[PDB]
């Protein structure tokens, strides 16, 4: 009945089915947990456990990473008139006796949870695992920053509970080895961008330098980089160029074939690399899948294989497709698979003998059956199934995004903290105060997080901007602003844009195949999927 | 020495280049200047000619297009105060005297234009063209509008000086070709948007109806489907929730997971369809050319055989590979292209040619040599090729679009005409007056061409919209510039948007196989190009 617990059976044709189950849906087994002699062990007796308990890690997870908006501002210490909401939020601030309540709750999940591998892999594998140095690391710096907040710099801590957060998730980890393979195609069409905004800051300040233009808002080299950055995001468009519009009218040609160039031409090319750099490593990630698979199908194989010849007869093949409990009747199936297997040797008069025939097998079952089952509108349908598949794929490449948001709070906190006051003076000339936002504040940490939101969306982006280049005085606030937008130009058109259309193309591929498929032969041909991945 | 025309020779030799250069720079003879029974007759005498005073037609076409800015408002006559400019723009007004001048000088060429294939085509087949009809009943509207301007409504002129515009160029009516077979899916794509606004305007009308949203902003709940509706656009974003955000800082909630599903999700299958719905329409008018080009070839093959039995012998093939004026040294190339040709019909030892086998030799000697003579960074370049092949490859795709704002300037002249005055009292509270846009203004013709670019870029283009829903004072005035929306981001993102995309993925694979187009053969095989467009 119960078929969870394996590793203390693992029968020779019992232990398969803990391989041939994995191979499927793709879970991993540790490298180290696969490279054993026996593969049976006390490590992979601790190993399902560690699978077992994991809605324990994740509810940990979002634990550690939804703290932040509960805790305190970093400054409100210095602060006069502490407790009154200037523009703050409603969230509660946990008190300093509520704070090692629920840290060393959640560092006593997380010490488990870092050091459990130990329980299937040597210290001298653990150790030196490069993935995971660094997640140690990431828990001797929370845990000096419990005992120094219990015993009494700006306290890493927010930052530390995104990237515990970043690597504990497979989904999040793997997508940010995307975000390292695209990153050296983006700093190129990143150094692309930057002389397209500078050798047309130099135009438009050449052309305007006398004019009513230079005189109000082009007046140094650094206010055209600068105005003509924000003209890029268009969201700026006719403010910046009315007094240059409205001395010459000519003066449109320059603006209106900038922002043509920009957003319809450039901004479309940085897509188009960001897009194409997504395809070449996401191939790379499912060719590292696929791997894995067949890592795993070739433990599978030499399991079943005693003498170790290299080769599975055909009698031994007919014994696991009742070890599957898959289907009903058992000889129909094998022989009539060997045809649809692409290749039989027909070296024997029953048996195709290699390593690569069953590793094409045992997923040859899978696209076809289904049949496991463990006990334990055509007008509208393309976008439909899509837009149901994207709920959960664009999980990943959505976490990934707000932990750069939980990440850019956390620095926003803290640079940019309890400056928009009631009674700031400075405050009360600045586009916050006129649109009235005054709020989207940056003073807490989920006013913070909305905030990087509309600087998401981009709507009225550089109203946040151009005040806290007058709050803090500096032009250094520019450069907080100017990095939000230019690594969430990769992840808001990698991401999204370029994901959002790759996923279309499969929920059409399987649209206009199974008119195809259902009409080309009563069972499935497996080359026409060799063409039809590598088709588009 | 000059063989520019030479169709009053035409001989067995020399009539060939007529076809064979032709069907490689692909111009067009019309079907009925190709089915003649001599090819070379009175009638292709001018069909030449007509190609030579080309640059007298587009000439033509951009000064009747290019009227309508320089010409007058439709109503300066009920206006007082006419010649002091409240709010216009610097470009002359021509006068009544004017007029007569200006159209009957571009009339005089439309005429020629028009009624110039009647030289080759039969008066059953002119007049029998169903575009050929559409572009003499244009002519005959600007006959009528010059007339009556003369001997002294809404005067639908300027209409028609666009579709006379649109047809008489070639790629601007093959590019309206295709938004005609994308028609029928973007209407679908339309209507589940449009359900999208519905769905999600109810949801932001039955949760915030008695706070103190629905108090100020979402009254009725046809101003929520029309505020949903500009958060759609993303360019209203934290204004519109500022006091659902003020009352209950929960409320962001709905309000950023809308925008989330609305311009990351939504807004992606948007461009997704348009996408993949350009990729089918634009490969109907590619196959809508090689039958073009067979149909060419064709003809080449029987001005070649006066036996026509189907094949053509080899020793003709050389000689007139010599009329062809290719190459230096001919005998060495016929035998060698006979196996570079992918197939060999190989049933006598020289002459066995089929339809087929010189369908792909007059193409086989194209894609290589270019030799003709008409006598008469590495890591920056796959971004470069694309960017400076875009410079002529979307000037249809973005010839389309300024015709658009051609027709909506007209309209939106004469609709939103002498509104925004000087002394308009509903002016000068509006969000023109605050944010002194004043101009972008729509009283004369450029004034309103450029305000429909800023529409275009969508920078906060709601100041407009909600000005004309004052000014004019009713809520039709909306639909002028939702339709504006609607049809041009299928515009701008068909036509620019998924154009670019290609664009790179062409000028990327001219880089991807252009390191194996030089170490795999010296020589080309046309067969991988069946495997390099049918798969990438
Ligand atoms: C604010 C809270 C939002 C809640 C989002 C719900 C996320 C559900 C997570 C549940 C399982 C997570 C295990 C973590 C990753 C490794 C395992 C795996 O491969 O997943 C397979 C899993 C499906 O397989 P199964 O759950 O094992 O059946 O795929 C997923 O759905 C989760 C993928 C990533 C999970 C974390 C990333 C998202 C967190 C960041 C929050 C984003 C807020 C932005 C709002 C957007 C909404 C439109
Ligand atoms: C307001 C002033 C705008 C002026 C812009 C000038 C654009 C130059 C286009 C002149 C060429 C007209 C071709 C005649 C009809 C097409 C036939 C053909 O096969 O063309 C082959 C031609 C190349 O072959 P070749 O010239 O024969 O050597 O292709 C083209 O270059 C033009 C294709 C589109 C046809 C005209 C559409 C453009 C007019 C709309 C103006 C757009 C303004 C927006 C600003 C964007 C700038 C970034
Ligand atoms: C790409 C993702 C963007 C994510 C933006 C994050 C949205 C966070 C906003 C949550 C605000 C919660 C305020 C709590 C108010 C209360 O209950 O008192
Ligand atoms: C393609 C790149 C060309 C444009 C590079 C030009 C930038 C150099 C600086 C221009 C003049 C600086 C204006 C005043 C600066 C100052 O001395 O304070
Ligand atoms: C990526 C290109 C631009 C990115 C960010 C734009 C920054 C340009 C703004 C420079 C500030 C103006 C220089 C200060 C002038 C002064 O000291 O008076
Ligand atoms: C991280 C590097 C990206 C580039 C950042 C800015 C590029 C050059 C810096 C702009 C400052 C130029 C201002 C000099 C002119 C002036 O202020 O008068
Ligand atoms: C992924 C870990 C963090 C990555 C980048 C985070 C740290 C960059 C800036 C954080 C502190 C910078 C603030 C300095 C100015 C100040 O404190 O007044
Ligand atoms: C997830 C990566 C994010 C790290 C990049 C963000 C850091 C760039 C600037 C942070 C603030 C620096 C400017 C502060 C100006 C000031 O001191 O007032
Ligand atoms: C990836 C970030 C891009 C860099 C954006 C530039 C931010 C730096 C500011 C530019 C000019 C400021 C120099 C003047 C200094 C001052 O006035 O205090
Ligand atoms: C997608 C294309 C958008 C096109 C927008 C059209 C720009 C037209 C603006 C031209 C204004 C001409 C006024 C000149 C005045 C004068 O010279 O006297
Ligand atoms: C998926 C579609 C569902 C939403 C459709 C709801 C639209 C019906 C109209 C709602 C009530 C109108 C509100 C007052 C208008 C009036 O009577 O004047
Ligand atoms: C594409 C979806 C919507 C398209 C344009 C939005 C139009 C909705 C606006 C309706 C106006 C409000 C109805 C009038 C109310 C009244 O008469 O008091
Ligand atoms: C061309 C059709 C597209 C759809 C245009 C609008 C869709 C329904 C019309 C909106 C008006 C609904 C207003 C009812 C509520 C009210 O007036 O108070
Ligand atoms: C392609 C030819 C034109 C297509 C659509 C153009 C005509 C639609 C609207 C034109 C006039 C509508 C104005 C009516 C209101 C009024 O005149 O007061
Ligand atoms: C190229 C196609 C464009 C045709 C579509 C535009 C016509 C839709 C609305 C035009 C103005 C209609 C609303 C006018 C309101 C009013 O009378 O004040
Ligand atoms: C393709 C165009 C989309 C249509 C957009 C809707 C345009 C008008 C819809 C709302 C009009 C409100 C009806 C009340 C009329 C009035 O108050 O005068
Ligand atoms: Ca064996
Ligand atoms: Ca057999
Ligand atoms: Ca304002
Ligand atoms: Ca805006
Ligand atoms: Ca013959
Ligand atoms: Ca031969
Ligand atoms: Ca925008």
């Amino acid at each position: 009945s119960e078929a969870i617990t394996h590793g203390t059976p693992f029968q020779k044709a019992a232990a398969l089915v803990d391989l041939a189950e994995d191979g499927i849906g793709l879970p991993v087994e540790i490298l180290d947990q696969s490279s054993f002699g026996e593969s049976a062990r006390y490590y992979f007796i601790f190993t399902r456990l560690d699978l077992i308990w994991s809605l324990n890690y994740f509810a940990l997870l979002f634990l550690n990473f939804f703290e932040q908006p509960l805790w305190c501002e970093k400054n409100p210490k210095p602060s006069c008139k502490d407790r009154d909401y200037y523009y703050l939020g409603e969230l509660p601030y946990l008190t300093n006796a509520e704070s090692i309540i629920y840290e060393v709750i959640t560092l006593a999940i997380l010490l488990v949870h870092t050091f459990f591998p130990i329980s299937y892999e040597g210290s001298r594998i653990f150790w030196t695992s490069r993935l995971n140095l660094v997640k140690v690391a990431c828990v001797v710096i929370l845990f000096v920053d419990v005992l120094v907040d219990f015993l009494y710099p700006f306290r890493i801590a927010p930052y530390v509970r995104v990237i515990i957060f970043i690597l504990s998730i497979r989904e999040l980890r793997d997508t940010l080895v995307l975000l390292s393979g695209m990153l050296g195609t983006y700093l190129n069409i990143l150094a692309l961008w930057m002389l397209f905004l500078l050798f047309a800051s130099w135009i438009a300040f050449v052309m305007f330098e006398n004019t009513q233009q230079g005189l109000t808002v082009f007046t140094s080299y650094g206010a055209t980089l600068y105005q003509m950055f924000i003209l890029f995001t268009t969201s700026n468009n006719p403010d910046v160029w009315i007094p240059a519009y409205k001395s010459s009218r000519w003066s449109s040609v320059f603006f209106v074939l900038y922002v043509l160039i920009g957003v319809y031409f450039v901004t479309n090319l940085i897509l188009a690399v960001v897009y194409d750099s997504f395809k070449e490593q996401l191939a790379k990630q499912v060719s590292g899948m696929d791997q894995m698979k067949r890592r795993m199908l070739e433990k599978a194989f030499g399991l079943i294989d005693s003498d170790k010849n290299g080769e599975i007869d055909k009698n031994q093949c007919i014994k696991l497709f009742e070890q599957l409990t898959n289907y009903r009747t058992l000889p129909k199936i094998s022989k009539e698979e060997f045809g649809l297997i692409f290749d039989e040797l027909d070296d024997t008069r029953d048996f195709k003998i290699n390593k690569d025939e069953f590793a094409d097998l045992c997923q040859a079952i899978a696209l076809r059956f289904q049949k496991e089952e463990v006990p334990s509108v055509q007008r509208y349908r393309a976008f439909i199934a899509t837009f149901i598949t994207l709920i959960p794929s664009l999980m990943p490449y959505l976490g990934t995004i707000f932990c750069v948001l939980c990440i850019y709070c956390s620095i926003g906190v803290q640079v940019f903290g309890g400056l928009v006051n009631a009674g700031n003076k400075k405050l009360f000339e600045t586009e916050l105060a006129e649109d009235d936002y005054l709020l989207f504040n940056f003073n807490d940490y989920p006013n913070g997080m909305v905030t990087l939101f509309n600087l998401l969306v981009m709507g009225n982006w550089q109203v946040w901007m151009e005040s806290y280049k007058d709050l803090t005085g500096t032009w250094w606030s520019i450069t907080y602003f100017v990095s939000f937008y230019v690594i969430t130009i990769l992840l808001l058109l990698n991401l999204v844009v370029a994901f959002v259309l790759e996923a279309f193309f499969t929920e059409l591929d399987l649209e206009e195949e199974e008119k195809c498929q259902g009409q080309d032969s009563q069972e499935k041909r497996n080359r026409r999927r060799s063409a039809g991945s590598k088709s588009r």
